[PDB]
């Protein structure tokens, strides 16, 4: 009945993630196409597309600049005469206006800019000047102080008939691709990248799926009107209880209330402003879904054939707190460690971020004898800090280790305590 | 006596398990043998075959399609002008007759195929034509819109006198290679790859072991009638304890009933169709094998010296199934974030294997330090949400691994309740 | 008040620690610079620079020798004429004096060299002769037997207008370069390694943040002021209760008392000294700041909510510091194995440094599955010792693992009697 | 005094370990030098050699044959015009006599080899024929059917001044290489690989540590002959108790009477047969030193302070032996398993040692999302078993992890009711 009525919620929570895990799966095959269609970009247009080898692609020489300069160059002449694919470059004019090029070819520099570094000085309107050519899809060189960057930017459309095999029409999807030689380093090695957005627009040429996606939404506000009301039971109650853990009798269902309207914000109004806040507001849905497994749980053990374990979740929360927080102390002066010799030889001790990493590397055995090892190895520098690498290490290694089993078990003998209350 | 006839079983069991072993090492052995034939053929035909390259074969350019479409077609040329042993390449007319090729070229195409991605609409017969070339072992060109595949399906024969160092006569073994070509992307990027099949047939010029699988199987079978026997005094026993653990006194008696009857099944009847049904029906055995090793000890503690560990195996059970049903519920709806964050940056979430596969890494630190690390390290997208690949791996790492030792843990002192029942 | 004076250093311990891991970030970044300086002094000068090839760089052949002579002696020429950036070899007299080079060509070799490998003898002055040639940016041969060594010392300046990104003025960076082939294995493979130092100066044409520095330091001598005085109530009451943990009451004031000093000392006495005196004071302050954070907690708990936890951490120290003797008594001989076995086929047992490095893959599960089975392998040889390799490996594995958990866990009852004592 | 001759023996075992490691320091940089001239060898000779392409070279052509055949021909010829070094290929006739080549061109076939694969038959007297090439340091073909094998024997002299450097005059290592074509499989595919052994005879031309050895053998002497009668003394008293743990009190004194026996077996006796019987009995010492470390922490608590823990290290041998027992009957059907599944899509189940290798993957955490993530990714084949990789791997991962911290952990209760003993 009304516990139908909370079950019928878990259970079409547990439809609708179905629901979910069935729009992700399609969203998953789709992102196979969008990535696919991303990986064939990328080796298409590499003149020089190297797996790995993206992690280093720079000219060292100015004639390993304006070469491959000619090098795509020749790619925007003759791409229709060359591709694999039909592809599609119309007017497109960017980035600036006046008018299309298609490839625009442009440059930064700057604007004033006396350098002496044989003389230590400079007199740099530290201005930049940014000069492009218009190659009509059917040669110049620049001073090698000069440059700030340069860009070739241009658009190809192509249509997808490989939605055919999805049983679908070809539609649009227009590359725009700027090409960047990045001159910001400024110290001789200089990488080129190269960026493209794709429109997705219909071909011109041109739903029991989504309907069930509606009626979905529709449930799950019965559901979720129904968390309003035994709440407001549950508000009236906090009334009451005033006036005379399990944690989520109400607390989930705001909470599912929240999940349920996260995803009915991703399916109409913020998705008409689809990819991220689809994203997002399915960040909040699984919320809703890991949250839909745990109170159905929470609803379905029978006591759990009766509650001794759930009377063991609660207790430790009040003393590791505490130790969590201390624990918490140690981890962050041992991340201002990883902070400080992270540096000197490292890239595991990299930021905030490769500081937390290496906290993976802590508890998790995956950084250990890499980290430690290597680095005792010694890329390093300075051998009292060869000795300081291992000390560090080493030193952070153990305390820990020896430490957190005893802060979850000193929990393991004092809910031992409270199972000396408990475990009669 | 008649535990003398069950523990001639265990040790039969061992005996045969050996046999299996044994088996399985003479299968492993000729399965190092078709996996050497098989890495042989790989690197043979493999014109451009490099390790991992297999990873990535396709060609850019029309012109590199046609022309390893010459390279191969050169290799059915002259295949016997050119090989490092005999190849026997004899009329084998595939894949549809009339008549031979050897080498039959074939090529799948679209039927009715307009395809404006210029006018984003097409017209196709969503038909698709194939054309093939007879190239008698002793130059066409296509459309680049046109093809949906192409194939060139050869067989040769060859002779195994490596057997000759095994002690045995040189068989036949033909291998039918289709080389294919596949245009389903239809993307501009095509990979090619190339099957073959092996009949091992005999030489045409042309058993102790056998005969003791054939009598191994029939003192399994004086244990698994022994198991129906007992199992007949355990169902007269069935009857009587109706008409007045341990668990396997019956059920293993069935099951090694199962496993000796798998083994048969894997021996003549099913082994008419050998390769796979072997496979499976060993699956069974295997259980059998693991079994007799389990049982053994249960019939040889001599209570253990006394039964109270064996007591400690049972209680947590009534607790610890409603506890794994809740930890489980906590994993799926992981997974279930597993399988939303997964897609938009990542490998490791790919599929509900690959949701399964960071289960690896949630409980096993090889997952760790590379995912969280490296999905911190973004590849990824919007650094909102490369805070989020953080905030739901950090989170994700945290809770299991303060739980589980408690699940266990509480189990490690509640087993301590009722081993304040058993450790007096 | 008073512990207002103390949690005054604390925050403003966390306050400076902010300091510091913003001045580390700032060197951080600075170093992320000295870095990119490194790497792109590698690659440019890298005639044949590849990535991982460092680890094999190195002339087989003689001719292999003389022409990357010449190729580096290109360099030497046309540097100017070549490079990306603009570098500046001035006189740069070295490394001898008379008179500057600026590539200075040296050779060593041996002075009295008699070496018949045909004859198993020698009449070696084992002195050493040294040649240099002078190549004014703007051929010869040697005995293959007769080398000792060869370098090529030159100095090339840059300046630093990236730092124009950091808003900040073109400085001066001088790179010494020393190509050194090393003929030290005379074993017929040479190895070719390059150096450079780089002078950093100032620009010739050419600090709230430094005074926030300074005024912090302040205030944390009013914390170590407050130290000597606290610890001077302390050392009055040492007076006293001699004339009559914690931990660190008095013992962090003296610690702190330290990290601020040390803070103190890498600013501006040894910060005169710059870079290593810095990186070790620093050294220092982490342990005021991992203490800062400890400490904080030990004035933060509110007694935890009530010091059982605190209780729990001390009383195990009386046994289990016999117990870490042992342990550790483990760890040396099984150290000692590692020394023993890993000559024969190991990179991983390889110094005291790699028998550290397995006893992170002993307790840490990195080195496990990699070594016990890559060992296991054979690498190796004598396959007794193939037995051996998994024998001690496996064995190795067993008993540490087996026992770790019982050294805690021993200890997770025996302050489960400590907490017999503790729980109630 | 007689504690003390026994501490003596301790202190002096932990002296002559540092001897050990010391001489293991010694051997440690030789074999340093060992495997530096082994490195050496097989870059130089290496027509070819790649690091891991050892892992692959394979002549797929027979003028991939013939070809290296003539490369290493050139070697024979013009060693002496090549080499970095100066190489010595004396007489060195081998490896049958008559007389000298120094090269000596060996090639093994069938005897009688009549194949007929188009026939799948053959008259194959499996006699094999050899035939050799004679060439003076200062071309032949072959039936491709005909080979068996092929090699290519020859040595070469050289001297080691490389022993200056480390202050030892220069010797004599004569390589003796021969280089096998190995057509063994006979698959078309042939591997080539190069052998050498180096003969260490002394420079024509041509020990205050090696008298420390022998004295630390005198004094781990008077050590064990103390072991011999105070075992006597126990042995009398084996007389007595029967007239009338610890463990190692006498057993010790036989086992450190070994390892002091194997440190001096390995010394001079089997030590004139030096490099393996030096491993081995090195081999026996380690467990000496191992054993002197712990029987040092033995003599060396002081009680611990009061031999809780040491009573604590044994009641559960009484339980845990039975356990043990279990639990390796499982890890027995599981290899079992291993051995099942690990043929059809497996390196990592590939012998008992590939078993015993997956049993590391087990319990370390660095077998499993590699393991189950790459089998679940299927290599594999048939669905149902890529359903059955993950099943038996998801399924082998599950029990085993639950389980053996209760293996431990019912003994971290039962011990804790050995400790309910004992913690009083």
């Amino acid at each position: 009945r009304k516990p139908c009525k909370l079950m019928l919620q878990v259970v079409k929570i547990l439809v609708v993630t179905v629901q979910l895990i069935l729009f992700g799966l399609s969203n998953q095959l789709v992102v196979t196409f969008r990535e696919e269609n991303t990986i064939a970009f990328r080796h298409l247009f590499l003149l020089g597309y190297s797996d790995g080898s993206d992690d280093t692609f720079a000219a060292y020489t100015q004639e390993q600049l304006y070469q491959a300069i000619f090098y795509a160059v020749d790619q925007y002449l003759i791409l229709p005469e060359i591709s694999l694919g039909r592809y599609a470059y119309v007017r497109g004019g960017g980035g600036p206006w006046a008018n299309g090029s298609a490839l625009a070819l442009c440059q930064r520099y700057y604007h004033r800019g006396h350098v002496d570094p044989a003389n230590d000085t400079f007199d740099i309107d530290p201005r930049v000047v940014t000069d492009c050519i218009q190659v009509d899809p059917p040669n110049l060189t620049l001073k090698f102080h000069k440059l700030i960057n340069v860009t070739i930017h241009f658009q190809l459309k192509t249509i997808n008939l490989q939605s055919l095999i999805n049983n679908e029409i070809p539609d649009c999807y227009t590359f725009s691709i700027l090409i960047t030689f990045d001159n910001k380093a400024h110290s001789g090695r200089i990488p080129i990248r190269l960026e493209t957005k794709t429109h997705i627009q219909e071909c011109k040429h041109p739903s029991f799926r989504l309907l069930f996606d509606v009626v979905v939404i529709l449930t799950c506000s019965l559901s979720f009107l129904l968390c309003a009301r035994s709440l407001l039971r549950g508000f009236l109650l906090q009334n009451e209880f005033v006036v005379f853990f399990v944690n989520g009798w109400y607390i989930l269902l705001v909470t599912s209330d929240v999940l349920t309207i996260s995803g009915t914000v991703m399916k109409i109004g913020i998705e008409a402003k689809n990819l991220a806040s689809y994203d997002v507001c399915s960040i909040l849905l699984g919320t809703s879904t890991l949250l839909v497994w745990v109170g159905v749980i929470r609803y379905l053990t029978f006591f759990h054939k009766y509650n001794i374990l759930i009377a063991t979740l609660r207790v430790a929360l009040p003393s590791v707190m505490r130790f969590c927080c201390c624990v918490a102390v140690i981890y962050l002066g041992y991340c201002f460690c990883g902070w400080i010799v992270l540096g000197p030889y490292h890239v595991k001790f990299r930021s905030l971020s490769m500081v937390s990493e290496c906290l993976f590397s802590l508890i998790n055995g995956d950084d250990m004898f890499v980290t430690f090892a290597a680095m005792q190895a010694q890329q390093g520098h300075s051998s009292l800090v060869w000795l300081f690498s291992q000390l560090y290490l080493y030193s952070f290694i153990s305390l820990f280790i020896y430490m957190v089993l005893s802060l979850f078990i000193a929990l393991i003998t004092g809910a031992y305590d409270t199972i000396k209350h408990p475990g009669g």
